[PDB]
């Protein structure tokens, strides 16, 4: 069970993120934050702030072991929020889990996926992320891009709201019906996936002008982003429940976000097309 | 029904009003504006919200009476408001009343509420003053009253992931039945207008303080730590969203603007982390 190969690839998938995203900004990189638990791994946080393009960023990897018969789980995550407002947000997680006993088989699943999550959205660059997610997930099975892409839709909607929290992408979790050759395969064309389906839109965009009024839109939009990840996502929930590492856990969250009561875009304006076509279309291939 | 129910809902009415005309007469500028509801069984609210003011940036009151079930047959009403003044010296501040009534059996019954100062930047005697209020209208009703609802304060409004207390604390206490009604009643009266008394002197004393942009900046990162709490932890908000509530009343409390950032933190030794360092754990203040 090359669990080893596993947590090679992650390293230079985390590598081969930052890298891809330093040279679209051109002016910030990422600093790196070691940590470890005692005996129990640990991880390589790698943020970037403040920069010509990205505003707030993070690319996490970790490594931690322990039991409850003595388990691993060793995952890259991330979350990137754009400085100028025609880039959308994104956000992608890989993950691994391992559980060993001596005199017993090994328990073991996959987990990730890909969203995006725009603010002024294009036509063309939703198609072309679930074109990229479609292609990806091909070899894999005649259903797979289908039941993942579905899965996602499901999971980052804000019922409280009524609304998707962005235009999709795959996810999935509990992967372990293939061998595992196929589900580390699964991974890395995930991992992968992302890069090509996220940079492209960013180099395209980032030049696009853009004014003040537009900035308050996306930081209004923030605030529904922040809403789902401290009210719904399950992985948040339990970090911050369970003594996780919680500027790891937390990293993404907004660098700015607004709040107002019964807040609004103006129907038939730009701002409002987002939750009048983007977000409710849902069908991208 | 023999419980006095339409006295406590007339009281909370008015109270409302009341915070309500207090903020106001502070403000100078800006009014609430009402948001009125019914749903099915007889039950309904008002919403009252104030933005956009030369004292209170955003700031919610809301009155809510409502009939349901499980347990059985129930009854909630109470008053719940959140205040966020534009400068940065102004803390914010929550406080809440509100009783429950469960109905061939005599009916059962409890009261709950409070109130809490969450600071920026923080003052001694404001702090002070802010726990004396709570102090000396809790004499009254026994030795151990302000004591015990304010460690539950401490208790309840603490962000374990941040390790940090929300504010500088205040009064908190549920399921109180311990006394006769006519007499939790008198609590819930006392609390409500301690609240204007704790609170309004307060900002009328640090409302003129002058800021920087700097501080509004410090003002939003701490901001950050108050939509934890309230979509992370509050009890209120989040039985009021899963359940499927009034979203835009619920969310009443967050702040109008927040910021979060990797590692975010005062400059050690700042009047910024002099919040942190010394308010947020000192905890005695009578």
């Amino acid at each position: 069970l090359p669990v080893e190969a596993v947590k090679e690839f992650l390293l230079k998938l985390q590598d081969d993120i930052c890298h891809a995203i330093e040279a679209e900004d051109e002016q910030a990189t990422f600093m790196e934050d070691k940590w470890t638990r005692e005996g129990g791994g640990g991880g390589r946080t790698r943020v970037i702030a403040n920069g010509a393009v990205i505003e707030k960023g993070g690319v996490n990897f970790s490594h931690v072991y322990g039991k409850g018969c003595n388990y691993q789980a060793m995952g890259v995550s991330l979350v990137i929020h754009p400085k100028n407002p025609h880039v959308p947000t994104s956000h992608a997680n890989v993950r691994l889990f391992v559980a060993e006993k001596e005199g017993k088989e090994p328990v073991w699943w996959f987990g990730g996926g890909f969203d995006l999550t725009p603010y002024y959205a294009v036509e063309e660059d939703c198609y072309y992320f679930h074109h990229v997610a479609q292609e990806l997930c091909r070899p894999f099975g005649a259903d797979v891009y289908e039941r993942f892409k579905a899965w996602c839709d499901e999971y980052f909607f804000i019922p409280h709201r009524n609304e998707a929290r962005g235009i999709g992408g795959l996810f999935f979790d509990d992967l372990n019906e293939w061998p595992f050759e196929k589900c580390f395969a699964f991974m890395q064309a995930v991992g992968k996936g992302f890069i090509d389906a996220y940079i492209p839109i960013v180099n395209r965009r980032k030049n696009t002008p853009y004014t003040e009024q537009q900035v308050e839109f996306q930081e209004f939009r923030r605030g529904r982003y922040a809403e789902f990840n401290l009210v719904i996502d399950r992985g948040t929930k339990f970090g911050l429940q369970s003594g996780g590492r919680t500027e790891s856990i937390l990293m993404s969250l907004p660098p700015r976000a607004r709040w107002g009561y019964n807040w609004h875009p103006e129907p038939g304006t730009p701002e409002a097309r987002l939750t009048e076509y983007f977000l409710t279309k849902k069908q991208w291939v």
